[PDB]
């Protein structure tokens, strides 16, 4: 099975091609993770996936999506990850982390508590920042504060500090969150970036925050550990071919700047779009990015059907298959997939205290 | 759905009729549990089952099955359970524990490391104890030491101390392991008990260890928390009707002595038997015990098919359905069962960070 072939990137070897993508849990308190996360993540690692990427973890308090988001903006925040990293490694999975800044989509309620911008008089909320003072709209109506050049310098340094902390906590894989309409994506998109300084206007200027942040992170992140990013390569906003062309050009510049793998997604920069949701719908666009930027990729959405994951790999659409919600449903999805695909000794996807009894 | 109806026993209410029976993990060190158990048990509790019974936990070092078995023979052993109990409660499941003594089946290898009695010159092994100096046979050839009256007194006190420790660690449900050919079962069975003192020969004498142990435990175990036992009610040894009759009589004496629920099993006292394994095969015998002893019951073996669990409950064969291996395969089996049986808002079997996304 292609799904169960190992994968080596830099000095890291994944035991199979199943990646668990970042999935916010909304269970942290002032950014500090707790036994929710410990058990959730260790349980997933034991389920057999080769790579487990921790949820969007804010590089600064105002870069959380919600009051429940994880953070890594101090050394105490980082040290809370150490036992979890160690548990993921004990289970034979590779521990990764997505470091993030929610930009104009920050200061929102948890998804089961309204999913919308927090009311102005709610003591939990905060002012959001963005390249330009323009609201997302819809359920996120707050107008963010336009960043100063000093704010840009500060946020880049927060990404550096976050990467340094992730390294020192023992993570073996890092993902910069430049997707999903959050701060990085919003610098790239002309919808959200109306700046007329070095950080907006032209393709080079819109790319600048993302490229500078990547380069700054690269200074502290070990060359022997995968350096990755998530990036929305189109919006489904009626501008798709031009946007895809620019996104692929940026992917080439990421590769030249030391990016080892790109997690290919959708922008979600603005609400007025027409996204053609369907099983593995991103496969062909991931394949195009992979081919035209000559860079390994992953993608997500609907790959919880094992045969579809297998097909995407065999078609060389993807190098790793990211499987999210199916792992919330069943932490042992990798074992289910091994059985489905007829892998020999499928139960030994799991550790011995489970595997022995399920043969 | 009957499977998703709550159940109240004494002061304890289970949110549904799904019980996770004790399942040895073989991951403890000198009886001390660790993060294997913490994550395993907390993950299961979050999966939605109403009751989670911790694996056979030895009341004395020589009563472990294997070198990997959990123990509760000192206060330090008991205190290791406290964070796990607290995690199970945080997830809304009821924490239980099975306290045990392996008798002549002790000093064995882990099941994936031979499953047989440990060699005499292996430094991990120990002398086993039993009512009579008679080996099980087959892969368990060691002849146990015949217990003295002082040994009987000591082991009863070890059960008391174990129950006291379980209580003080916060467990809300206790199960005495009088099944599966271990010490208690072996006192009851004429195959293994050839004593001619007060603890063998007659039905009353063979029952005595079990009844005295129950009564002694009852002195320290709170009256408002379920007091239960697991007991093998037949052997499939060609003596089934007579053995069933005696076992039901013992069940009546357990009930009279304060037992709240009986987990009905097979004896596994000797190897030369013909057990008719099949899905829910114990249902009719559990039903007979339930009816003739007028005592709530659970049973196990093959109830991981949700419709079969439901049928057993609707037929009043069982009060709780024990589902073991299916939970090793999928910690979230209760969610799977809720979907299968068409329960409304099935995803809310799970906590919010999962349930919201799986609706
Ligand atoms: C509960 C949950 C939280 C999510 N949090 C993030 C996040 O932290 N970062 C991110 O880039 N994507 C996040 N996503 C997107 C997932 O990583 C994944 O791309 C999406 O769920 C599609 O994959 P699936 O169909 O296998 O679930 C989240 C999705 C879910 C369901
Ligand atoms: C891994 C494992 C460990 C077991 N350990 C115990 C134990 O600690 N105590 C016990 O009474 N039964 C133990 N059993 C029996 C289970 O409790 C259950 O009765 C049996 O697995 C049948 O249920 P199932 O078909 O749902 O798996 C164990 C079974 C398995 C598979
Ligand atoms: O980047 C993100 C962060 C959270 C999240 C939650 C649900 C769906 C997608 C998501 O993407
Ligand atoms: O009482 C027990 C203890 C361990 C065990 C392992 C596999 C099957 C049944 C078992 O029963």
């Amino acid at each position: 099975s292609a799904l169960f072939e190992p994968y080596t990137l830099k000095d890291v070897t994944l035991r199979n091609r199943i990646a668990i993508p970042p999935m916010c849990q909304y269970m942290a308190e002032d950014g500090m993770i707790n036994d929710w996360h410990h058990v959730h993540l260790a349980g997933l690692a034991r389920g057999g996936a080769g790579l487990l990427v921790v949820e969007a973890t804010a590089v600064a308090p105002e870069g959380r999506i919600t009051p429940g988001c994880a953070g890594i903006w101090s050394d105490a925040h980082a040290q809370a990850f150490v036992p979890v990293v160690q548990a993921i490694k004990a289970a034979g999975s590779v521990p990764g982390i997505q470091i993030a800044h929610a930009g104009r989509k920050a200061s929102a309620n948890r998804p089961w508590e309204g999913d919308d911008h927090i009311a102005a008089d709610d003591t939990r909320g905060w002012e959001t920042i963005a390249p330009s003072a323009i609201a997302f709209g819809a359920h996120l109506p707050k107008v963010p504060r336009e960043m100063t050049l000093d704010d840009i310098a500060r946020v880049k340094q927060d990404f550096v500090d976050a990467a340094r902390r992730a390294r020192d906590a023992g993570f073996e894989w890092i993902e910069l969150h430049f997707a999903h309409g959050f701060l990085g994506q919003s610098f790239f998109s002309e919808h959200s970036n109306k700046r007329t300084d070095a950080y907006g206007g032209s393709f080079d200027n819109r790319s600048r925050f993302l490229l500078e942040t990547l380069a700054a992170v690269r200074e502290v992140w070990p060359e022997n550990l995968p350096l990755t990013a998530r990036f929305g390569v189109l919006e489904y906003d009626g501008r798709d071919e031009q946007t895809l062309e620019e996104s692929i050009e940026l992917a080439r510049r990421f590769k030249a700047g030391g990016l080892d793998l790109l997690s290919v997604s959708v922008g979600f920069t603005i609400p007025d779009t027409n996204i053609p949701w369907g099983p593995a719908f991103m496969g062909p666009i991931a394949e195009r990015v992979r081919r035209e930027a000559k860079l390994p990729v992953t993608s997500a959405w609907g790959f919880g059907t094992p045969q579809l994951a297998e097909a995407a790999l065999q078609a060389n659409q993807l190098d790793l298959v990211s499987v999210g919600r199916a792992h919330l449903a069943d932490p042992h999805w990798a074992y289910f997939a091994a059985k489905e695909l007829g892998v020999e000794k499928a139960s030994w996807t799991l550790p011995a205290p489970y595997a022995h009894w399920l043969e």
